[PDB]
């Protein structure tokens, strides 16, 4: 287990139908550059995340992934990570949750 | 030297006179709770901070910081970093750059 | 007979029929409204008067009929419009229209 | 004589002289402009009236007058309003009254 939390205002939220299941979230480009810089999230290290801590609102939810799907995407000047969510959790709850 | 990049977007800059040179920046409040859960800037590794390499628009613009100077603020429900910004930068190249 | 008004999407705040459903009704945010009490754009008088609300947002426009009698001003300083959405349209196909 | 139009901050490109000096000239943004257009709220037939725009931001409000003759069309699909600022006015208290 290796979680990281990352605020939800830097996520791209792909959900099936856009109303159904959340499919995968892509790092916003912003924020994939300034991970770049740190070393947040390296090509190298993004398979160790099992969680996701969405943050937003003052909450948290904790979203498992699944590890071998993580994938880096072309662009935006470098490449942004990508996670393929694991926990089953649709958009209308999502709403609830952070409001 | 250590040298943490962070997106202008999560940052409220403090300008003397709202027009003049950058005297501090603090960490917003959504952004400060994703780091506390991360641990990435915490009360025990703030002060090792040297530089922050602000981050927008594709651009970064690395500025020092008074590392004895920085502090976490209260709140929100958690407190928040602030650093005191040591390079002199006025608030008219900065929007020049970051445009 | 009918009157149309266009307001953009990004000065509405939209109840979704548990967040995913039917859109039940949209009110005007604070700034927009008290903007549209300077200009009478929208007054008490002639709120009743709007047959259809035309959306826009990136580009793109949707026309969606309003019940013109329960169309009302409710609490926020300033009171704000609300209408209730006539024509039916759900969450996925109004995110599929405007991305 | 005058006529006055109130235009919420959100919906201008605001122009000041280096950044930090003078307020020279609004443009409204693109999707406001659109929205202008399906309502005639602003036409290239009467722009040239208005005398006037009402500020508005964070509940506040700061009358501004204009050049009228100097108000034109610009291009971006629609083109879309600008006016120059005749009233005085610095970023420093600009920023001041809005927050």
């Amino acid at each position: 287990m290796k979680e990281i939390a990352i605020q939800e205002k830097d996520l791209t939220l792909q959900w099936r139908g856009n109303t159904g299941k959340l499919v995968k979230v892509r790092l916003k480009n912003t924020r994939a550059m300034e991970m770049w810089y740190n070393k947040q999230i390296t090509e190298e290290n993004i398979q160790e995340i099992t969680t996701l801590n969405i943050i937003k609102n003052g909450k948290s939810l904790a979203l498992e992934v699944y590890p071998e799907k993580s994938i880096y995407v072309k662009p935006g000047r470098i490449n942004v990570p990508v996670f393929f969510i694991k926990t089953p959790i649709n958009r209308g709850v999502f709403e609830e949750i952070f409001g």
